[PDB]
């Protein structure tokens, strides 16, 4: 049953990673749009 | 069931892996485009 | 047996953490340099 705490801990840390990835994705897609609007500029 | 939770974890980890691969290739493209614009900027100066 | 899967997941999660860290750091620099290019084109 100690195993249950390690699964729980993995679930929580993974959620923080998922949230961090979502944040990066939006920042990156924004950078790409700005860059594509500097290429054409 | 613990096996169901570990399975659900493995699925979420695979999807994270896909996303990271894609974001990494996308970042590489972004840096290329950035370097190009910087080189254009310095040349224009 | 399920502990071997859990251990393997912990080792994978940390490698993914490290990947994201490289991505985040390089993106931070790119944005800094992006702003600079925008600002030296708004003044121009
Ligand atoms: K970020």
């Amino acid at each position: 049953m100690e195993v249950d705490d390690r699964v729980s801990a993995l679930e929580q840390r993974l959620q923080l990673q998922e949230d961090e990835l979502a944040v990066l994705k939006a920042a990156l897609a924004d950078a790409l749009r700005r860059l594509r609007a500097c290429e054409e500029q």
